């Protein structure tokens, strides 16, 4: 059962208070959603912190399309609308700091630009090669998605809100499932949670966010 | 020089007919294009004879972003319109038999089943993890992109016109250039070419398609 490999990380409020602290420390957490839905583990960073070696390590070991998790409210501000009348806007580059957008470095100036509190829609090209979704409001008390986990848990640590995320991936090109999941976090010391986890949390330490 | 350090591989012409020899042969290839352009190296591979096997090697060894090349009339005939009033349209996902659509072999799924000369737009959901680009009519004699060079590969090989590509990326995070695509190549068995070489073969062979 999954709870059972998870003891090992701690009960349910420890894997998120280990997974908080993480990101307050600029560190990458994995996580995993409910096993009847997607039942994948993405690697998830902060922006704030976030650095060419995170995203090239995101890169090379989960699937390469890297998602940039935002408020409805800076999606908004940056103008971007659903890529289709999972809440994908159309995708994204920097305008300017570029060359391609395909490289680690690309991605996270692009990244690094449409998060900016300060950001315009002018400062982002369309398409490109970051593709940002819009999180629901109430977080994974409305809808149970690493979009809102990953946004609740930037919120939760004190963090600018706003984080990337992408899907991890065995080398054989199948989707890693929990053992996978599990050894990869004690290899790169990246703490792992569940959006369970996050929910219990949200409700016993009754936190609006 | 770049092209001294194919020379390796033979001359303009010859490095054009292994291409397709390989394609024929359900191998992949590695397309560069100008140098004062991207400077990038695809790998390339027929949907023809695509496998998850492939899939997986590109996902791993390259940006993730993994798109499939069609005809303007293909996407036509799946109704696929910009996706932005790099001519990506809008992603997609199979409809039936994927799940996520992330793993190696949902994207191949999602690949024939857009690839599909009787394909449907109903055939597939839109957004999804496949992201098909529009080649222009008369391929790389109209521009010289890694996109018309994919479709033109294939139909000079006698294939369906319709392959997929991705950029070559290094494991720290950044764009192979020439000599670890040569090295790649060789590590892999794939024969590299250039865009440049394309176009020359075209037009001494005198080759409308
Ligand atoms: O497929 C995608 C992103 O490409 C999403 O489904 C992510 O895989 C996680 O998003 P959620 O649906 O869990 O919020
Ligand atoms: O960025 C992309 C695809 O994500 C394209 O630019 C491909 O990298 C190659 O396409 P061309 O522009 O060379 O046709
Ligand atoms: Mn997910
Ligand atoms: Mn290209």
């Amino acid at each position: 059962n999954q709870s059972s490999l998870l003891a090992e990380f701690g009960d349910p409020i420890t894997r998120v208070e280990n997974a908080l602290q993480a990101l307050r420390e600029g560190r990458g957490v994995l996580l995993l959603d409910d096993e009847d839905r997607e039942n994948e583990g993405d690697i998830i960073y902060a922006v704030e912190s976030l650095t060419t070696a995170q995203m090239a390590l995101m890169i090379r070991e989960c699937s390469g399309i890297v998602c940039l998790c935002l408020t409805e409210a800076q999606a908004d501000r940056l103008a971007l609308p659903p890529m289709v009348v999972t809440a994908f806007t159309v995708s994204i580059e920097a305008k300017h700091g570029v060359t391609t957008g395909v490289s680690a470095q690309d991605r996270v100036t692009t990244i690094k630009t449409a998060a900016n509190p300060q950001a315009k829609p002018e400062d982002l090209a369309r398409p490109g090669h970051v593709f940002p979704l819009r999180a629901r409001a109430g977080g994974v008390l409305a809808r149970r998605g690493h979009t809102e986990g990953t946004v609740d848990l930037m919120q939760m640590a004190g963090l600018q809100p706003a984080g990337v995320l992408c899907e991890l991936t065995n080398p054989d090109g199948s989707m890693a499932k929990t053992p996978e999941i599990i050894e990869f976090g004690k290899l790169h010391n990246m703490p792992v949670l569940t959006i369970e986890d996050m929910v219990q949390y949200r409700i016993q330490f009754d936190l609006k966010l």
